[PDB]
């Protein structure tokens, strides 16, 4: 069972010019989708403080890496607090919490897309380097949702039949076909050392065998 749903017609205006851009510092896309986690990874430590059983579907508190050249993939997992079904809906579907507007108006008036993620945007600059995008999430409070979009102004969810995971998001990039520098081993590790050398969470890279 799938349903489907349009963008917030603004959120559609953001891809459509990040998913066209010529923009060619693409690779902060990955500073961005590794602070997601580390507010999300927040958002859960904040939650257990005054109720400890929040971390019975996992203490560990991290980010991993993980490139899939077979799959052209590029996959960031986190152990934060993950999404409800509403939750993921509002937070991908519309301008939720996001200084959006503010974004767009910027953008016309010039400024570095690089300023994304402080305008509380950032995820959208996975399109940068991705066709599409898959967003896997739980949250105690709810099942396990699959979100997805190749942009085009709609997305999906469904409840997710893949692996289970105990609490997270799993952030899934399917790669544009000239985006496969971002599976290289050597390219993840500089950009981390880049832009994320101080996210406190631990930040492991998966290297492929
Ligand atoms: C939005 C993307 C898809 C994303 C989300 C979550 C997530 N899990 N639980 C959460 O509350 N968040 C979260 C975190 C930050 C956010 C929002 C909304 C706006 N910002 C700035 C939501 C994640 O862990 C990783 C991610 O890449």
């Amino acid at each position: 069972e799938v349903e489907t749903f349009a963008f917030q017609a603004e959120i559609a205006q953001l891809m459509s010019l990040i998913i066209n851009t010529f923009y060619s510092n693409k690779e902060i896309f990955l500073r961005e989708l590794i602070s997601n986690s580390s507010d999300a990874l927040d958002k859960i430590r904040y939650e257990s403080l005054t109720d400890p059983s929040k971390l019975d579907s996992g203490k560990e508190l991290h980010i991993n890496l993980i490139p899939n050249k077979q799959d052209r993939t590029l996959t960031i997992v986190d152990t934060g607090i993950g999404m409800t079904k509403a939750d993921l809906i509002n937070n991908l579907g519309t301008i939720a919490k996001s200084g959006t507007k503010a974004f767009m108006e910027a953008l016309q008036a010039g400024a570095d897309i690089s300023m994304i993620g402080q305008f509380g945007v950032g995820f959208y600059s996975a399109y940068l380097v991705a066709e599409k995008v898959t967003v896997i999430t739980k949250h105690n409070d709810d099942e396990q949702y699959a979100w997805e979009s190749s942009a085009g102004g709609s997305f999906t969810v469904r409840t997710d039949t893949g692996e289970p995971m105990g609490r997270g998001t799993k952030v899934i990039l399917h790669l544009k076909e000239d985006q496969t520098e971002y599976l290289e081993e050597r390219r993840i590790k500089e950009i981390v050392k880049k832009h994320s050398q101080f996210i406190g969470y631990p930040i492991t890279l998966f290297v492929e065998k």
